DNA sequence: CCCATCGTAT
DNA sequence: TTTTATACGATGGG
């Protein structure tokens, strides 16, 4: 195997395929990147057995086919540390890979490419294209609601559902839920899959915010996304995800609307004096007014009064303020709408000017 | 106690005094700030028992004398969380301090001002004024060479020494050492003291990049620094700091000069493949040339060659590349000078065009 | 004091 | 002012 490439055409791919790696590998080979030269292209792959990131680089200079694997971190840092515009010549020399540039020489240890994990081929059942911004919007709007290493394995991920001409993402940890839908102008078959949290993270990281479309393929047990010269593939979580349609409150007749930022700043300040663990805050809604109070074990107390739009019956309800703040932070709109039912029922939060995304959060006991 | 101040006139001071605190105090009250209203001045103090930071804020609005202590982080977060230009009214009421602004209200638990740690009165024995830039240079030039948690307490700090018309700083961990001297335009008595590691950090933090003079007072067991409306005081570390004069190599006859960045980048790359434990690299000096090599347990190997200015005899010496990089990273100059003696001797390093600072690194011999 | 993650400055 | 071939300060915890 042999190839010579410009430092900059290499740093981009290397950085991307290193994503799957997460330190302290269970297998030493999972700490390496697979390098493959064939038909004028250099392919680099990074994986953690659950997913893989593949980058392809065009070889415009003389090269020789072949493959090997080398320490990802070490190789990336070496390339990163050479001077801008540096020419990096690489060649396999037995049990080690030689890297040369200017007057710098580096010999790295290798592991047989043949031993590199290889996700078994599979077949896509649903395919579609969409702008990176749409995919970016969908994940950002719900990612924060995904569960974190929760015993209910089916919650440690994000649901990606196709329905009609829409792609929707759903995320929940049992206490709060987020859902967002975006039309992708294509009649799609109805399909639902759970993408593991690490996969959603990688997916988001492969979006360079450009105009290049995203090509997505979904199989019975896998999802693949192609953007530019990168191909990401992840296994799916085998389980049954909650139905957002049954999570949304049934009868939230009490509607409250208020400026998003003023509402967020009030909760942010009140949260300072809320229980550090439970983080509960009390809301008292009355005619065009909202009273937010917070108390902690120290018996400290925060109170915020703000003008809002509300014409329903007065009521008091408690909420974990972090859950509320996460929603307001994600919205990033002008005004938000809170839909309540009673003190023992969840609340639904949405952008006042958009029902594309919905947020549900369970109340806390007084 | 009562006062009303604009948010912006309070934010800066709060951050300054919340410096020694950090997170998780060892003693509860250390997590509180002392607030004192006397005359037309509000004083705010933060401490960690070893040092204290005091800020003075002129009170132009009506006030009432008094003092108390309140959770520093909570108070700062409340103030910071209020809208720009907010007026912050504060009043003490029993065991709680009431904070109000617009329609936001906060009640903080207090601890008696009489309980607040107060360094005993002490006498200054040496005093001088110096430009803030001189203190910044002295600290930045030597800070990295201080020990961190050495059993020899005095190495976990920085020696500040007055001699003739110079102020000098020395820092060493026993493996490497840094010394820097600056003229301060005033004849002073010969004096030496050791400032604790955390104190050095704070001296640094209190510099504002302006022309405000830095007034220093040194006593048998304390050092005080005054800049603008801020006064920092720290206890000193007892001990006999090592004499840098005796640490500088005696006969470092072989002198090599090279570009600081080129040398730094080569060392940085070579470092990637050095023992992650001992981080040793080997240097080979020959006529106008430097060869840096490194290998690790994985049998990987790196080699850098650089054109340098050198006429002495050839020699091979080992070093902890981290120590070498720390110096080069500090010496942000055009060219560096490395003064060698032999394979079992230390190397002296300095800016090729300046002797104001010198660095010594123990060799790594086989 | 050391370590990992981190919103986000750069 | 959307972004990485990025970096150091704030941060929750041992």
């Amino acid at each position: 195997m042999k190839f010579t490439v410009e430092r900059e055409h290499l740093l981009k791919p290397l950085q991307q395929v290193s994503g799957p790696l997460g330190g302290r590998p269970t297998l030493p080979i999972l700490g390496n990147l697979l390098l493959q030269v064939a038909d004028g292209t250099l392919s680099l792959t990074g994986t953690d057995l659950e997913m893989e990131m593949v980058a392809r680089v065009a070889l415009v200079q003389p090269h020789e086919p072949g493959a090997t694997t080398v320490p990802a971190r070490k190789f990336f840092d070496i390339c990163r540390g050479l001077p801008e515009g540096a020419e990096i010549a690489v060649q396999l020399e037995g049990e080690r890979m030689l890297v040369r540039s200017g007057r710098s020489r580096f010999s790295l240890s290798t592991l047989p490419a043949a031993d590199f994990p290889n996700l078994d081929d599979w077949q896509s059942e649903v395919e579609f294209t969409l702008p990176q911004a749409t995919m970016k919007r969908l994940i950002e709007a719900t990612q924060f609601s995904m569960a974190h290493q929760d015993v209910r394995y089916y919650l440690n991920g994000m649901l990606f559902e196709t329905e009609g001409e829409e792609l929707r993402t759903v995320a929940t940890d049992g206490h709060r839920l987020a859902v967002c839908s975006m039309p992708i102008g294509q009649s799609l078959p109805s399909h639902s899959v759970i993408v593991p949290r690490k996969g959603v993270i990688e997916l988001m990281r492969m979006l360079d915010g450009g105009d290049n479309p995203l090509r997505v393929q979904i199989g019975s047990n896998n999802i693949r996304a192609h953007v530019g010269d990168f191909i990401f593939t992840s296994k799916l979580v085998d389980g049954r995800f909650p139905d957002y349609r049954r999570v949304l409150p049934k009868n939230p007749d009490k509607h409250l609307e208020a400026g998003c930022d003023l509402l967020k700043q009030a909760f942010a300040r009140a949260a300072i004096l809320s229980n550090e663990k439970f983080r509960g805050v009390r809301l008292y809604v009355s005619e065009n007014q909202l009273k937010i109070t917070a108390n902690n074990p120290e018996q400290e107390e925060a109170e915020e009064i703000l003008d809002v739009t509300y014409s329903g019956a007065e009521m008091e309800i408690g909420f974990n303020v972090s859950y509320v703040l996460d929603v307001l932070n994600a919205l990033k709109c002008e005004n938000v709408r809170m839909m309540l039912t009673d003190s023992v029922s969840s609340v639904q939060i949405e952008d006042a000017a958009s029902q594309s995304a919905a947020y549900v959060v369970m109340p806390m006991r007084l």
